[PDB]
């Protein structure tokens, strides 16, 4: 059948809620198997410093966060990106609003202006699938 | 504030679980204040014969169904598009694939290879915003 490629930007983690649930705690690999809009098995990052040569991970994946309170998060998604791309393409299936039923933010929803490069979610509440089913991306790639 | 067009294809109506319920029964415009994604006032046909020049409702929309059982409907797709194209735009932000919990459907997902134009939705569990927030399409239109 077909299985899906998932490579997921301080709370990621959290989101893969996988596990139905909501967990301070190096690397996982998920496998589960749903249907998604008509079957299919879905196959989770710590960004800490530590690893980016053995995050070229960005070369087995189709589809690939920030934390609404933390600019410098969405001042590194622009690193990110860069290292994806240069899966030497300008246009990869690929961004992640943590932590939205908080009360105090610093990147504002406005200027997640996403839309240069080509969504809002709470791990807390479950406001989780909505981000991942990306799975639709892949689907049209 | 940003202000969102909506028109929607015998289970259209019942999504617009608006009014959050599920509900045999000419033309429902609907005004509803979420946010999506980080402020978005939300604003349902019938697709029974008689509309037709009146549906030319094609006009003042920006975001733009079947049921799974229903191969006829599935075919009247191709009936719609083509009006909407003739909003003289073979590119229109706009494929709804309503009575999923069901058990018999001659509709099979793998046929809505939607893909050549450009979800699976129940309005009777609830598996109806993940089909409408069609708005982050708009958004990026
Ligand atoms: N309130 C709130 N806290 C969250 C949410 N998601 C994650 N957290 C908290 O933020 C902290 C970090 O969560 P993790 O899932 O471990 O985060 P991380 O993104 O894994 O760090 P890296 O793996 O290096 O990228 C934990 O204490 C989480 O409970 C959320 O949506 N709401
Ligand atoms: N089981 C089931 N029945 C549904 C669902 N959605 C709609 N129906 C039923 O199908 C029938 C039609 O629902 P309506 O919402 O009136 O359908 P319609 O699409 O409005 O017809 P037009 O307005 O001409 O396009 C009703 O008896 C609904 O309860 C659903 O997801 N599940
Ligand atoms: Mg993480
Ligand atoms: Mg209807």
């Amino acid at each position: 059948m077909t299985e899906y490629k998932l490579v997921v930007g301080g709370g990621k983690s959290a989101l893969t809620q996988i596990q139905n649930h909501f967990v301070y705690d190096i690397e996982d690999s998920y496998r589960k198997q749903v249907v998604i809009d008509g079957t299919c098995l879905l196959d989770d990052t710590a960004g800490q410093e530590e690893y980016s040569a053995m995050r070229d991970y960005m070369r087995t994946g189709e589809g690939f966060v920030f934390a609404i309170n933390n600019t410098k998060s969405f001042e590194d998604i622009h690193q990110y990106r860069e290292q994806i791309k240069r899966k030497d393409s300008d246009d990869v299936p690929m961004l992640v609003g943590n932590k939205c039923d908080l009360a105090g933010r610093t990147v504002e929803s406005r200027q997640a202006d996403a839309r240069s490069y080509g969504i809002e979610t709470s791990a807390k509440t479950r406001q989780v699938e909505d981000a991942f089913y990306l799975v639709r991306e892949i689907r049209q790639h």
